[PDB]
């Protein structure tokens, strides 16, 4: 059908058809009379993955032969989504499989909807890891993703009576064709026990053993025949475990609970023992695998030349004392040499500045669970603090501020301080975020070691986030500038010379309209909801948090509603306002916000006077597969975090690439996006970081805004009186209370300027040609935000390796 | 190499080789440089199972077309063992695969040793189910085995310091190639709740739901292209289960524990709730599957013409009230019609007379777990007791004796009484066992309904138990009489005309010697134990129980030892005495017996005066795969249960078929074996059932034997004084106490006659030619004990179906 999806040759289609039927028969044990769509999906999945094996075996063979420096990306989250379409794309098989399935009498898109998301992450941090793996393979890097194979990923969100309900994400129910169990590489991990001191150093004894069983998943590069590995560990009890008899067998569950479920808290910290076990489990198993592979290349001086370990936030921070443990206790290196090796091997990426999101483990937990690691941490702290003392003599408060050990009610280890001490590089994820680290939360560490601190602005993969999810847009671009931009996104700049091209303008606008039509149909079919596809699609999708200010969006929505009821026969640009995202199960306020959104929809969507001019939809169960649908259909991207709170954002980049305009604050990567497109092509509003600081010194008084803005006053009184909750009049008292008295994120302070800026959006949308030309200027400048650029920067400035766009032989 | 293993054609070997390499590459993701023997086994397993698919799909297709009466064999145990070699045999692929693997540079026998036993049973009852499935497929019956997919089967037995240790049998660790998950046929099973009465009958409400997920395993007939199904249910939690959040996900384990582990008690009863849940789980899921299949053929009158349900002991006895429940409550049939349907559908096989092995469930358990089923049981009891009252007016004690409800300390349901009431046929498993049922434990029921009571003498499959495990013997037989006996074992009679054939005698004796050489080498290699292959192989293998009298064997061993120390320079026929079997984890006495055996070995095997004339070996971890090795190597089969206690035995039949002679009592199937071979060709000793009865009336006094047999006295005093336990002098006080004062099984009463009869064994073994001629007379008469005969009798006399040896098209 379309060019970018590859060739549909005669021998290929024929071969795919026969292998499809082979798998349906031999692998699935079905015939065409009993098979359901699910069987058909599986036959296809097996037919496609067969094409990976040769490339996978020789890629791994190649790294053994050439022995390059290895990159290990350690994360507790890999938010992969679906794998079938992504594999076809990177292997140039999409059109061939479309044809083969068509000829078999099947619709391939229908089959793709059957695959479950691999939802092994929460949000931005997890999806970043997924985009990164794709870019690392596309760039020919010898990279491995290491993590945990959670039996249950992020929960499926059901909305019941306007309230979020959680249900288990049993994603392995039907089996996962995209994994290969490797029980032969099972490794032991130790917990509890005690430390014995002898003539020849410390020994960790009387431990409980849990087994780590690896599952390998292939990561194909873009049309370069490179297939990298993501290795996920699963927890297994050893066979003498607890070994009245029945109970001993049943208690095996305890050990295997380590890998059972993903913790659904993002940007918040909970000191639970099970979570600490997960963190150590992944670190301990991964490091033995690393060392094993290194020895199969005595001399650990060369270790940092052959190994890089990237820590995705502080979650795998135990890698630092664990590497020390192995080097000191098991390999018998002296402390100083072990430490030199550790520091040069490790690097740390920070993903937030929110205080409550920082990991500070109680000392008594580490004491019981990991007694040797606590000892090593104390020793690291001592030697680090002596360095501080020597650089800043007499500065006693600096010493307590920089200590890895935090004194107080309970003693805690600050895992972020550990990471900075034990890494040769520390980076933030957007320029403003990286500067904030140097100036505020890690100021003391920056003064001690300025050379460690870097920026690596986030990116998204243009394969999943353009080619895969928006084929129409990828095709009209390809027609004009060719296909090379897919793995070199800077080439999109060449589209600037098409901003006055009338055919292109018409094509860009047509692609959007078709995406909107397709999505409006999806909503009617799978969710029985009616929307006007002519309206402006105003979308905010991301995890529910107070700092992301879904509430500010709510206030705007209520303003438009109130203005309509005021002047019903006045003209307004119609909108479909879509908000989606999951709330963390214990986050009460976030759950109330979801309830508010649905409650506004109940009033707005059934007011006859409004008509189809305003619609408020809550998008249930937001996740990667839903993002791939809603993002290409959006006109307006809401990126309205309070300045200084969103480290980067990546959602923002997805919308930019897919032809939506952005309303947002000067926060995280928004700053760099506006800088790339030109501020005139962006809807910037609200306080900058400096304005926020000024307001804090002075003291934020919400009352002041309530007193001076009558439209804001009206909204508050409607919330309070029960306008949006007639049966439960005081349902939203908590939200009003928080807004009026306890608002950390200054919702009222940006209200006026936000509503105003939203009027300017409406104004531009009235002029289709001028809307579309600004869109073209956004897409054309989105090249910087490809994760290929990000990864090339990591490679050169942190890991010390050269990316390569060269093909491996097929 | 040998004829019975099929043809090794040029196109077959070539095709097998290429499919092997395809699987190693595409399925296992390996090349020949990284593959281990385990990978090679898996490539082979996949290559072989590919040959089943076509036959499996068309067999099942055929039953849908022709719609024959369906047989459902319900068991909580299926002791399958290994599957690779059995599949090759039934598909005539053995020689072809041997050649293909040889040419690939691999030894197939080495690869076969890699497969784990499917140990989903305890002993005789579980192995009977496995032999039965094989015979049902070989005989063209539309039969299904239904059971539970235990995650952990029977434990692996380790011997430590002479003591049994148990470890988890993690048989699914590397994955099972012989199963196909069928998550699309998942069914709900209900527990707990309460009964509501309405205008339109009772309703079972407020239940907890557990999901049952089926796994299908293929059961290939012998060279007839028939492939039947064994469907095993796995327990899964529903997705809203318990749905703080983390714990709700972790508590899913509770539901899934239902299918976690096989209960390791045989011939003993433990009233544990988890065991009751297993029994209902398999029954409830199986019956919905049965009814579903029946409706896909309103009119339940035809139900018994299209369905037979065989209950393997009382473990799936809940099928009776469950069928009633569905018919009465859900389909709205009247009680009397529902009951008529139930009775004509069900049949019950009894496997023991030991009182402590009978299932008697406390009423309060059924009350809480299955409230509706208790109600139905009471109603069944009432209507049954009215029938008894009417047939035997005024006989009030008969009424309490026959009641399904047992009064006392706790009220119990006698599940055996339930089975007899709700089945059209009740059968024992050997002629003497079936007579004992009619005369003693079920006498009252036999008087009420004599027509229900039948015999079905047990059998063993000659495929696994001759062709597979003893190819050498199968070949020398085939040379003389052809191959047709494999599926018609009565043909072995033709061997009688070869009893004076000098070539045959030499061949029979040679096969045995090679089996003994092979096994003696196995012991040295895998267990570092040295034995003389020239000695008589005296073997007792079976689960450890007091009724099986491993202790009597022990006493004989000690007698031989003491006689040697008495007259060291006298000649005695050398023996290797091998005893093996697992003890139930909570059975203290059985564990002491194992300890005794090893303790005798410690003394005997290191006495220089004994030399290699006497050796006592405990065979660790006895199981199906070990049986396939030790049985063809045995000269003497020990079948020495106290008369009236072993319902049938099947081990006995295995030894008969493979060229060992039998020392045993007139118990279970021994009676019929001796009858077939002629009593002169059997070593019969000891009390018959009648003698046991006489002794009980009189009162068994062990002291009397101790007083009058000096050799017995010596043994007891050695046990007591600490001769066999120097460091722990009183270690065996319990055993001596039990023998002297509390022996239910009258070990002393058979001692004299046993020792005497053992002298006669030694005498015959001194004459190789005459030993071998008697052996030939045993093998030649073992035809009756094929499970093909047993199953044909079930088919005609219970199920009402005709067996067929006709081939399905290939
Ligand atoms: O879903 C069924 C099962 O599939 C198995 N895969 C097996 S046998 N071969 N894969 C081969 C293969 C080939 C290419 C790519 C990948 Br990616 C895997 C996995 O080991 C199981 O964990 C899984 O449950
Ligand atoms: O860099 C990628 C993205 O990372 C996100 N960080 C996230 S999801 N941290 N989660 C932290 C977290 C997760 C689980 C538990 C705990 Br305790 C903290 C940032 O908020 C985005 O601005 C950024 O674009
Ligand atoms: O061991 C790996 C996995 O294999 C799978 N088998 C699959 S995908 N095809 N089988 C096809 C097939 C064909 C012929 C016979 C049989 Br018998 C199965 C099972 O569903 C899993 O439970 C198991 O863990
Ligand atoms: O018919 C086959 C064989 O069956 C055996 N019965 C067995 S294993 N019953 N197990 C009963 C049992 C099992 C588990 C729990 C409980 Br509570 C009882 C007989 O003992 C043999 O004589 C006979 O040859």
């Amino acid at each position: 059908q379309i060019s970018v999806r590859g060739l549909a040759g005669v021998e290929n289609v024929t071969e795919l058809k026969k292998n499809f039927n082979r798998h349906l028969h031999f692998t699935l044990v079905k015939d065409r009379n009993v098979a359901t769509p699910r069987d058909y999906y599986f036959a296809l999945a097996h037919t496609v993955r067969d094409h990976l094996v040769g490339r996978w075996i020789r890629t791994q063979q190649h790294y053994y032969e050439k022995d390059p420096k290895r990159i290990y990306y350690l994360s507790l989250e890999f938010y992969m989504g679906r794998t079938l379409q992504n594999t076809m794309v990177n292997l140039a098989l999409e059109n061939a499989c479309d044809e083969a399935t068509y000829q078999l009498g099947l619709d391939m898109e229908e089959l793709e909807e059957i695959e479950e998301d691999a939802g092994l992450g929460n949000g931005g941090l997890g999806r970043l890891a997924a985009c990164f793996l794709d870019s690392m393979a596309t760039l020919g890097l010898a990279a491995y993703g290491y993590g945990i194979r959670y039996e249950f990923g992020i929960f499926n969100q059901k909305i019941c009576g306007g309230w979020q309900m959680e249900e288990a994400d049993d994603w392995l129910r039907y089996g996962n064709p995209w994994e290969k169990a490797r029980p032969e590489f099972t490794l032991p991990v130790h917990f509890y026990g005690r430390v014995e001191h002898t003539s020849q150093g410390a020994k960790w004894v009387d431990t409980q053993v849990v087994l780590a069983m690896p599952y390998d998943t292939p990561v194909p590069g873009y049309r370069n025949n490179v297939v990298n590995t993501m290795r996920l560990w699963s927890a297994k009890a050893p066979n003498d475990f607890n070994l009245g008899y029945i109970q001993a067998v049943l208690d095996r569950n305890l050990a295997e609970n380590i890998s059972r479920v993903l913790y659904p808290n993002d940007n918040f910290f909970e000191g639970k023992e099970l979570r600490l076990k997960q963190e150590y489990f992944v670190v301990a198993a991964t490091l033995q695998d690393i060392i094993r592979r290194f020895k199969s290349s005595t001399n650990f001086d060369a270790f940092p030349d052959k190994v890089a370990i990237q820590l995705n936030d502080t979650h795998p921070s135990l890698a630092i004392p664990e590497l020390m443990r192995v080097l000191v206790d098991l390999e018998r290196l002296d402390w100083d040499k072990a430490w030199e090796v550790t520091v040069k091997t490790c690097a740390y990426t920070n993903h937030t500045v929110l205080p409550e999101a920082l990991e500070r483990w109680p000392v008594h937990l580490l004491e019981t669970l990991l007694p040797r690691h606590l000892q090593i941490i104390y020793e690291i702290n001592q030697r680090f603090l002596n360095r501080v003392a020597a650089a800043f003599p007499g500065d006693v408060d600096r010493l307590r501020r920089m200590s890895l050990v935090e004194e107080g009610a309970v003693k805690r280890i600050n895992m972020a301080h550990l990471c900075i001490a034990g890494s040769h590089a520390v980076n933030g994820v957007a320029r403003i975020h990286s500067e904030i680290l140097k100036k505020t939360i890690f100021k003391d560490f920056y003064e001690l070691e300025p050379h460690k601190f870097q920026n690596k602005t986030n990116g998204i993969t243009p394969r999943r986030w353009l080619v895969l999810c928006n084929p129409g847009l990828a095709e009209i671009i390809a027609e004009r500038i060719g296909e090379e931009y897919i793995s070199d996104l800077d080439q999109l700049r060449k589209l600037l010379s098409y901003v006055d091209d009338e055919a292109f303008i018409r094509d860009v606008a047509k692609v959007k309209q078709e995406n909107k039509l397709k999505f409006a149909a999806y909503l009617e079919r799978e969710y029985k909801v009616h929307i006007n596809p002519n309206s402006l699609f105003d979308v905010q999708v991301k995890r529910i948090h107070e700092y992301k200010r879904q509430l500010l969006n709510c206030l705007h929505v209520i303003t438009l509603y109130n203005r309509i009821k005021k002047e019903p026969n006045k003209f307004v640009v119609p909108r479909t306002v879509m908000i989606g995202g999951k709330a963390a199960p214990g986050y009460h306020m976030a759950k109330m916000i979801i309830k508010l959104i649905t409650a506004i929809g109940d009033v707005v969507n059934h007011d006859p006077v409004v008509g189809d001019r305003l619609r408020v939809i809550f998008l249930e169960n937001y996740r990667v597969s839903l993002a791939e649908k809603v993002i290409p259909a959006a006109d307006l991207s809401e990126q309205i975090s309070t300045a200084g709170t969103e480290a980067s954002g990546t959602g923002n980049m997805k919308f930019m690439l897919n032809g939506a305009l952005t309303i947002g604050t000067m926060d995280g990567a928004n700053v760099e996006m506006a800088e790339e497109a030109g501020e005139e092509n962006f809807f910037i509003f609200g306080m900058r970081v400096e304005d926020v600081d000024r307001l804090d010194q002075r003291g934020y008084n919400a009352q002041e805004y309530y007193d001076r803005i009558p439209e804001l006053r009206q909204i508050i009184e409607q919330l309070s009186s029960g306008f949006f909750s007639p049966k439960q009049p005081d349902l939203f008292k908590d939200i009003v209370n928080m807004l009026m008295h306890h608002d950390r994120f200054k919702v009222f302070a940006d209200y006026e300027e936000y509503v105003k800026c939203q009027e300017r959006v409406s104004a531009l949308y009235k002029n289709p040609r001028e809307w579309t030309r600004m869109v073209i200027r956004n897409i054309a400048t989105s090249g910087k935000f490809s994760s290929d650029r990000t990864i090339a920067q990591y490679a050169r400035e942190i890991w010390g390796v050269e990316p390569s766009r060269q093909r491996l032989p097929a």
